[PDB]
DNA sequence: GCTACG
DNA sequence: CGTAGC
C-alpha cells in the first residue's frame, strides 16, 4: 500500500 | 516516468 | 494505482 509516515 | 503525496 | 503537474 504505496508509502506514508 | 520523475516528482509528491498517500 | 491514480491523480496532479510537468
Amino acid at each position: 500500500k504505496w508509502k506514508s509516515a
